[PDB]
């Protein structure tokens, strides 16, 4: 029961968010947004860069300065604060999803009850632990009164992708502010609307100027001047694991910054004989196609035991012929475009590359329509490890299917790739779903289901996929530094 | 109460020990290790280079595969190894602390009462981490039933310096292997014989082969290649911040492993006029002059309130007095050499711009004698904040003292720089003895003492001076990698 | 700026409060609800007992049930609920306000600032708690898998206080049903209306009927059959000791059932030459005297140094005539009436034994008014250990100020007492302030300050000032019940 | 490959330990104590009883005394000595499974690689703890700064019982030690022997006078002495819930101590249709019949799914009649006598009802030998609920064997009693695991095992089998007493 999507909307929020205000790109310079769908243009944003992120930045280190009002206030005011956006956000819930639906290619229930309903939940998550972030009192060796604080870690520099528009940036503010930092948000070129509205409702809900900036623009330009910024504390990116190296290098040549990750992944899920089929073949279905493949845990890599190999793919490909694409905005589609051309032309190369290496073409496999970037909802089977399609990301409706006959030599497998994001196991058997789960070498294992993300839920990936966790308790311990004060005393007592 | 150092010392570990083995160079290339006191040599060892570390780390990836030894074995037993290798230490405490204090440069009492002291207390703390080490259970949202594993990291390189050979040696393997990872460590060129004998006694305690594997050598070669390593998990690094850069941009440009790093500092130490003058003067000293001034932590900026300045200078200079220079192993020493020639270079050159800049020179101010690399304990004051002794860490006999009126500015003076490693308060204040410790952007924050470093206290660096704790609580966090599995179940309860 | 209170309110709850439904005594006996301060009778409430427990109890059982809508709810929607139940008492605020003030003799400013206040902030915290109770995952030894639970205790009876009738409701409740317990509420039979006013708050809020019963009534009657009920899982009490005992052998002749106490105190308050003087005055005062000296932390043993005895006692003096008796709801009353007449008396009798054992009266020492039970603001010095007013607790607006020489000497006179339940120290001395607040056996240590109690700390008295701790983290643990589950596996892995 | 019992062993340690001192009883009085395998008097033990009480309450009083040596000493130091004292269990490990399987009528090879080997594991594991037991920093409301402390309860009385004497002095002084505590142990009348040896063995290790008190004696005396004593701050006892009563009841009419209470059960064991029939016959046999079926968690309550019953109860009484009764120290033996006449009479009334109140009788049922209390290894089948056999505890050989059809009806009946201290659950069902365990009133649940204990897990039970939890990380915050010190400063920050 969603409500219907709006149509004319108006756009109002294009600039650049510093200190609360709404600034024009110091250069001048605006960039294009346009409809994935469609084609069309949406509207014009500024376009930040070096300059705008100079500016941002000693905003951001001016509210977190000793004596400001957003370190003197009380946690459990800064936790109030941020049910208040929970609330606002509640109440633009529509304008929101059309809006994410529209600049995202995203399917609009889904962009209503998931996306937007994913956003409440992780600010209210968030919005408890503020005042529950504790140091501890230690003791140690001799006549001494030792005790930490968890303070914030400064200036955190955030980079985010197109595929969760919303979500990303809340998935990153919430638990940054939630912890007292202040932040330099930079949202993906392709989909920064959702994000400049919340500019509006940051400033609405009470927050202390500068404690959130947001710096709408392109990668190389705008975030790569957060990455390699002087007096950027900590930087904090989810994207392709190519961005996350120079991530990474930059944070070293420059200012020796914290840095967390959360990149791609080739998600491998295993499917046992003794497993309940029919629940198997749906999540793994979900598990690749959804968001039209955009997802950082799409689950890429099939593994299905050879007793029930043949008969998997079978309906595999049955369910995957039930989409109709189209606008995500109009009743009935089932299936949105891929976000731009790069993209759309990146699934189309390795889908190719599919069939030029033998891989059993199930479905589609081409593209679909004249306006937008669309693809058929394609399905492989007999796929090899060696092959381009089952090593690479591919970030499409493409689904890869295995086959596999050692219990060891399967887990190897799914453990034989530079990602480690999640995976999935599903089997009845109690002791596969415990000892399977800790072998494989993912950040989460999901056991008779897949895709289950929670805010409660630390989440991030082992080896290339990723450094450091976010949401659930481990991840608000990143977003802190940890300081030890010693005070030396006449004499310690137990 | 210390015994008599041994003479004699003949050499018997001076190879790479992979696999509870020792092996020779892969080059066949060996390199000599000297007594920073007399220069003379004491022996030679394998010179360890990228094909030595691929050697090393297969082992170490060999020792942490699933099923094997390391990885079944109870975490208890892991703690209860740990606790043999400190009985094992404390067994070969005089052969210990003599070595180190021959290859260091280190004065003997001193090594072998603090640094083989905590050698033999961090073990034992780390042992007691061991089965204590915990996941969660998550009361996440829907029918799942969801739980954590701390798991270990995996393969961990650690890099470590030559100012506390043995210490640091033990402070990088101690959280490790306590978490239940295998480590490939490689010490320093200069100081590579008493890490060396722990692999004698990590092989007799009872350690799995691979866990351990030790790989002497110089830093662009053997060290550079573990930072760069494709199959390395982790690089854990202490030593100047500018090699911290190279550390984290290999770990970007390569497999984007977790990076921890420890640098160097230039800690501020803050006395006020209402302090315990006495006390205040023998901790700033102690502080600075510690080991011949080669520590991280080093009070290498004394900000004095001017009240009190004359006066503190006076008592200062009257301390730094006090010093007989010699062989670390004789009776009556009181400050042994540095290193080597480069530090000893570096630290003249440093003594000069501090001439050359205007500072007040109060005491020594040139070298000592003509067999090995001492230097007369050096005091300046009128330092003021532009100068580049006052800016740059000397890691030298050498003291800095400054003037400072309000409590503001001098707050700002001693936040402004890139480092952030540690501080000392010394004020009878309640008031600013939480207050300023606060506000200060370091670490560690002293408050009336300073030096105090324990087992059970999380210790790393602001800014530049590192990146996560270690010891601690928190620092055994840094050797693990959080899964999160997620199994749905019928129904969920409370 | 305050709202002005309300005169005509008309009572709508008065029964009895199980299963969403309210119930009329199965005896149909009521009790009469006066004003503390016109000894005006304000309305009949239903005399809830031991049937009506019983009833309160099975509704409290039953909505604790494996598969019961509070027990598969989400921990999240817990959250939910009890910030909307704060939303509700936002809004009730005036109402909320003036009727506790009216049925408790309290100053309506202060019910509707302070407990008002505290009420929703109590609220908000417990609701952040909710979905972040988490178990653990423990590396035991041997092949096996085990986790733990932190389920609710289950059916928890809260016997409260008539001085902070409100905030005392919430302090139980929200904790209990932040972690899913199901409660059966017994407020004080003095004021009750308060407690039944929140009972329509939480039907309308959406909590699932039987988790929250509220049975107004008498303490030998209602509250008795509580703590000796054989389906009772925990009974939290907080009031006088005497009772708190009868609570502890209930729980021990029925079903050795937990229970948690939080009973009277007889807090010292030890001020030191050195201290700001000023600031120790006032805290001191209020510490002692606020609501009519009825608060369980009040600082009725005042411990000055000689050195400064005779000036403190000539301000705390001073200070104490500063007060206009009155109605509690009249503007410019700075003090109303106390709780009843066995209050009222009890307060007399101790005064008169004052004036009997040679204790210096500085301030009243009689009653005021003809309506009402009033108190004049007593002060007494010269006030010796071995005095009945120095060791009994008063409960009434009376202060007692005393006269220590040595350190150690006051420490021990601090400490003799079979209370513990808090205490204060003012210095300026960085070391006393630490060794001291460590060598005082109290709950609940304040330095330079009295009276802070905030939701994020954990509450509670050493010896006979209670059992466990509130509110915190720690006093969330307190109402879970621990369940390890160990599962066999064939292979462990770290 | 255990070694052979000693045969002649003297006894040395037979008075009262307070002080590290050998005290005669007060009163002059001396008791027996006997073999329980044969009947001859082992030695004579001075008899504790309230004299001897008060004097270890006041030296256990004076060693917890701020500044006392226990007090001021290192936490680390505390663990090393806890190790130290496991150092010497190892030591003396022949003479005390010797000592132990003689008095406890206890079978030899058992006691010495399970109950020594248990005893060394915990104090290792509580040794670990020591240094690590940690308070909180609380970003509280306002301008102040809070912090906690884990401060020891104070004096605390422990009550062990005489299945597992050593294991249970261990359970105790462990945690409590490690947590800085001073006890004042009162082992079982039946079995002070092995307690009083480790007395030695404390004052050996060099733990401070006063720290560890042992008075040896009877129950409602010396027990009852401590369980009321006005100055021990908490009484923790393991027995029959008969008594804990007792000790809930003494602990409210005298200082409202904090009271800890590890009660019997009669853990429900259900084994479905699905579950592996070999594994789960043997844990269940085990389960109910170790040690002479004298264990707490004893499984006197075998639901069996009907569909596999007849076959159960077959093989059940097959593997019950292989065993040998005889002297515990005899080579052979596989079943050694109940701990005394008492214990042994209460065992043939149990079973005489199961007889007439229709049980099917299957194996012995009668006693056996004419020296020493030896019966039967009894089963009964087709057992009921309301049966005398299925509701008390027998501890002793004699297992209940019921018959069941639902899930619903067989959870029910599992939780139709007012102990809960255990449970089992055999099933290959990944979703019965999970769902069935967290639907089971018990402290720990196994599943496809059972009495698997071990250090790192906390341990206690629900309802009327006992209070709070034992070991594990949850089980040492039952020993600490938690103070909150809350300091005025000028400007709180973040
Ligand atoms: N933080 C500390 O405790 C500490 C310790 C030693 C040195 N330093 C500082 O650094 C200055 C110079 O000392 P240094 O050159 O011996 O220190 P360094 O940082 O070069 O040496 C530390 C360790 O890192 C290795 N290393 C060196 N080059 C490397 C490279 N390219 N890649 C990977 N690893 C490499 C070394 O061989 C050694 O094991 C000092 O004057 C002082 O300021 C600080």
């Amino acid at each position: 029961d969603v409500p219907a999507p709006l149509t004319n909307l108006q756009f109002k929020y294009t600039k650049i968010f510093i200190n609360n205000e709404w600034h024009s790109s110091v250069s001048g310079k605006k960039f294009p947004v346009f409809n994935p769908a469609t084609e069309e243009k949406l509207c014009e944003v500024e376009e930040g860069d070096k300059e705008d992120v100079d500016k941002a930045v000693k905003a951001a280190r001016q509210a977190f300065q000793i004596g400001s009002p957003w370190r003197t206030m009380d946690a459990s005011e800064r936790g109030r604060l941020l049910n208040k956006l929970a609330d606002l956000i509640e109440r633009d819930r529509l304008l929101l999803a059309t809006m994410e639906a529209m600049n995202g290619g995203k399917l609009f229930s889904n962009a209503y009850l998931m996306d937007l309903g994913g956003c409440i939940k992780t600010l209210r998550y968030c919005a408890g632990w503020a005042d529950k972030i504790q140091g501890r009192t230690i003791p140690m060796d001799g006549n001494f009164f030792t005790y930490t604080r968890s303070e914030p870690v400064g200036v955190c520099g955030q980079i985010i992708p197109w595929n969760f528009p919303l979500l990303m940036f809340l998935w990153k503010i919430g638990p940054a502010l939630s912890c007292g930092n202040t932040v330099v948000v930079k949202p993906a070129e392709q989909t920064p609307l959702t994000a400049l509205h919340m500019g509006s409702l940051i400033k609405e809900a009470g927050f202390p100027p500068g404690v959130v900036n947001i710096v709408p623009g392109y990668g190389p330009t705008a975030g790569a001047a957060i990455s390699s910024h002087m007096d950027v504390d900590k930087v904090a990116f989810t994207g392709s694991t190519e961005v996350g190296k120079l991530i990474k290098e930059a944070a070293g040549k420059s200012n020796l910054k914290r840095v967390s990750l959360e990149l791609g992944g080739k998600s491998p899920c295993i499917v046992f004989a003794d497993a309940d089929l029919d629940n198997a073949v749906e999540f793994a279905h979900q598990g690749v196609f959804y968001h039209q493949g955009q997802c950082c845990i799409a689950a890429s890599r099939l593994f299905v035991e050879e007793s029930i190999y043949d008969e998997f793919v079978r309906r595999s490909v049955e369910r995957a012929k039930k989409y109709v694409l189209g606008n995500p905005l109009t009743p009935g589609v089932s299936q949105g475009p891929q976000i731009d051309k790069e993209q759309y032309e990146k699934i189309l190369d390795l889908i190719e590359s599919g069939k030029k290496e033998g891989a059993k073409l199930e479905c589609g496999g081409g593209p679909w329509g004249n306006k937008g970037y669309f693809i058929q909802p394609t399905v492989f089977s007999d796929v090899t490890d060696d092959m381009r399609i089952a090593k690479e990301e591919i970030f499409g409706p493409v689904q890869q299917i295995m086959k596999f006959k050692s219990l060891d030599d399967v887990i190897k497998r799914a453990n034989n790739t530079f990602y480690g994001l999640s995976a999935g196991i599903f089997t009845n058997d109690i002791d596969k779903a415990i000892t399977v789960s800790s072998a494989l070498q993912s950040g989460t294992v999901w056991v008779n289901c897949y895709s289950v993300v929670s805010a409660q839920c630390p989440f991030g990936g082992f080896k290339m996929s990723g450094n450091g966790r976010e949401l659930g308790e481990y991840g608000f311990h990143e977003y802190t530094e940890v300081k030890t004060v010693t005070i030396k005393i006449s004499q310690k007592n137990s």
